């Protein structure tokens, strides 16, 4: 049976008041399946999660991904930040170990409580061999969907969890089924690796709106953002009210990320809402804001150039 | 036929954003001769993600001017898609008419091959004709669909299908005729207790996002620029940090109100006391309002009450 | 608290179609704090062989239980592979303002997360509530309210397998009802049909349109006896040259022609676009998916034969 | 520039259906100059509907011997969008090709405001004169999207988002740009062990209906007329009605073979054995397949293997 360990976070799954050893008797099934083991890496509501927590949690999967005793790998998690923690660990872990990270909508006292079959569903999945070398996968709804570009787009229901490019797989009875693979760079052919990154860059978002001002972007940018997500309206569109701050920003050494609340499908097309050649901007594509702002926390570790933050944002 | 005026405000289907004036917008659907008697002002022309409270109340009290004219039957907004959703809400919550009211955009300019404004425009004014749109509140006509101006968003980027509700279309426009399927729930219209007529103003109200590792800064910035309101565009359920609690509850102390919508906006809403101990903390949710929407609702909500009791009654009404 | 009535009719909710309505109930004691409950066994079917006339008695057990003054919400249980043909021939049938849900479960109460517990729970809250009273028969699936007309069955496996084109109307959270939409659709009280009326269905079948297809099905489905063919044709209820020929004649001998699709995510079979239905004496199936067509062509064949009134049902429906 | 071929076939996108030949298409985008060198090819004038194995077989062997052309670099197919998904589907099994093939049609014909078909051919012949198509299957460029041909359905009557997939869009095409956001999973073109260079008939396969009350007259009359494969839309996850189950054993009895699709078609797919006895049966599920798809892929199998072990396999790759 493959060796897997479960790497223990919080989230509604451990309702964050379980231990993982708990979280794992609670799946007796489990044994049937692979030879598990817990760890208690942290235990957090995902809202409240921080740089230092990432980094923590991306360090010691690193360590476990380079154990020759550890076949995959499985994150217990909120359901809130689980996205963005799914994204983090595609960019940095440099290995084609099975990684799955899953939370629940509900907690396991509940009726038909979802973590359960969510748990026994992410271990099959880190112990299949069609999992090697597929980036890191989320296995809730019974859907294999990418850690990149999966998000949390529904709330309360058991089908939080959409990509706009859709579920890669289904996981039924713990067997696998794919029916598309990655495009983007992840894990083995990532330029990222978590082993190189000591720090991560501040990062924070601010929201485009009607009658928006420049306020929460100075005052972000003034307490430390090294890079501003726009999460913009349309096409990462920017108010003509805001431009003049966004310029004064990028002049400022601010990088200026244009994304959009327009998450179900498309993408932000680099040059059409605004003149990014002349402004020095980039365009975070299809990747939501809270997804960006990952993207761009991991690429600055590397490199402040706004041309090779764009190839980052069209590579991954 | 009926009488309809096209008030144009700028928007890609003005595009060459915002450069072509009705009568050209008109003059190129030449077809809208044979549903109705068509006529055009220019309100305005702007980039809609451009757009300002004062030019909004400039939109909303024209729209009430026409609606009691009797030469007027039904009025269409042309508009930037940017914010259409955010104008079509507020007119669902001012205007006091029956008459039917549509706001339409295009995706593409009318120059762009297979360019989609030319139908919308036409279904626009096709739904503003019909008597099946009386009394139906402020409706959205793009992709052949007929949406409501409460729920439908920007949610898909460059497809024309670009606009969508969390439930659903309310009906579809095919040629020139309109097909229902739902009705609006919620108060609009002839049944809101809000008013243009007596709305000269807006409160400032202002949205911040929530992340990982996300600070205050954000909130206490708006707050300090005048934010009356503060919408919290939470990850989950309108989850909220444990950094973040703390200025919440001194700017609540402080007087602004905080509005818990989310980020989360193809499904569900934001649930009374489930994340965050709302009664406790005298804060709103803003159930299934994504956070430009909870913007419009708490900005009209606010020209009448500052009782977080009666603005979660408005967000579960509205 | 409300007075509900829980009809068993089988489906993978009883799964472990095996288990008495004695047990689902006990299986979720949560039910005594929101209703006084009871149960009984109309049926014990998998859901895919379902008749006719398994339609004729729930429906008509639903009507005595209605006209009870102890009886305030109506639950049936059921498997989810004909749930929707179901729960629409009640809409269609039952003149009752008393909420009427139909339930079903995509997992058995065996199977790890099971689904089943939260849905009965979810369909006695709904049975339960005022706000559910005039609405028509409802589906509570997947925390949402869905309309009994055009909830279908979409996705295998998962359990959001209920889907409607024109969405949710509500959902229902730690036993609340929240509600978005309305119906426009007749149902129930403002329907002209009654199950009081009906003693037996009229045959109806459904044959498939696909490149290379025949008359075959047709006319092998009229010479057993069908009074109504849904096509469920490609795109617009699209009907092949090979095709046309055999439906007019049946059309010509009494057999009526109905034109579905299986395009079944949202838009509608537009009349007069892909086939002359004016000239062919023929009718379109609005946005019913073929299933629901040949649930409303057996309810509107119980009133009449000419075309132009089924059309008008087709689209009131 | 690539040499793009446009191979018209009929549909809407050539209406005043099926009306305009190929020159007309080509010369209503002029912009097509700007991408591609284009030439065309009328195969044949039809509502796709009404389509045939032997129209199938004839454009399979026209896309085989331009793709075998040193001189040709793509190959555009326009096609009404009723089977669309099916032709699609039949030549990403039987082209044994790397060089890019796009299926396109249009919902509204030419002359219809905001008609969709000259960005839908734009797009086509952008894609196909791609370097990044090359290898990825028969693609779909409609509604801005890259669709893979194996699994995309028209399913959205009216709309230009006609076409969707359980698995999405695998990609975008925008200003004539391709953008990738997935790969196909399953075996097609070049891997495929079909080929139409050795395919000169299709043997008859039929579909019929599951639904209550149902008989098993349609499955006794289509084998009687020569079908040697049956595939069932069933209920649920092809779920059979005991009514039926009888009649089936009879004809795989009798060398019919019966392939388990369904009519829940936006996700999941038929699991073996969960419903039905198909190892007891000797019976075949159509895993994700739709049963128009289903009987695409159970025709082209049916030409190499009666074993229902190996069409299962086939099932389950491709
Ligand atoms: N607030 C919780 C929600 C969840 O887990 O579902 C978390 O993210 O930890
Ligand atoms: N930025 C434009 C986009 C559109 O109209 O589609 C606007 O909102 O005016
Ligand atoms: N075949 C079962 C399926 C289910 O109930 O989920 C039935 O319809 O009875
Ligand atoms: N009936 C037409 C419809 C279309 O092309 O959209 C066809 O498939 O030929």
């Amino acid at each position: 049976l493959a060796n897997v360990v479960i790497l223990a976070t919080g989230g509604t799954i451990a309702g964050a008041k379980l231990g993982v050893d708990k979280l794992i008797a609670g799946v007796p099934e489990l044994a049937d399946i692979a030879n598990v083991r817990g760890e208690q890496v942290m235990q957090i509501a995902s809202e409240s999660i921080s740089n230092d927590d990432l980094l923590k949690l991306g360090k010691r999967v690193a360590e476990l991904a380079e154990s020759k005793d550890v076949d995959g790998i499985v994150i217990t998690h909120g359901t809130d930040t689980l996205e963005e923690t799914a994204f983090f660990l595609n960019l940095v872990e440099k290995t084609d170990k099975p990684i799955v990270v899953v939370g629940s909508m509900r907690p396991g006292t509940a009726m038909s409580a979802d973590g359960m079959l969510n748990l026994y569903n992410a271990v099959a999945v880190a112990s299949d061999k069609q999992s090697r070398g597929k980036g890191v996968l989320v296995t809730m709804n019974d859907e294999i969907q990418s850690g990149r570009d999966v998000s949390k787009a529904v709330n309360i229901k058991t089908e939080a969890f959409k990509s706009a490019w859709g579920p890669m797989g289904m996981v039924v009875e713990g067997k696998s089924y794919w029916f598309r693979l990655p495009a983007k760079r992840h894990t083995v052919n990532s330029e990222f690796d978590i082993k190189q990154i000591s720090s991560l860059p501040q990062v924070d978002i601010a929201y485009g709106y009607g009658n928006v001002t420049d306020t929460a972007y100075k005052a972000l940018a003034q307490n430390g953002a090294k890079a501003l997500i726009h999460a913009g309206t349309g096409n990462g569109s920017v108010s003509s009210r805001v431009v003049p701050a966004l310029q004064e920003l990028r002049k400022n050494g601010v990088q200026i990320i244009r994304s959009s609340h327009v998450n179900q499908g498309g993408f932000v097309l680099r040059n059409a809402e605004q003149p990014d050649d002349k402004n020095d901007w980039v365009v975070a594509h299809d990747l939501n804001p809270q997804k960006a702002r990952i993207l761009a926390m991991v690429a600055m570790t590397k490199t402040q150039d706004s041309k090779e933050l764009q190839r980052i944002f069209w590579e991954y």
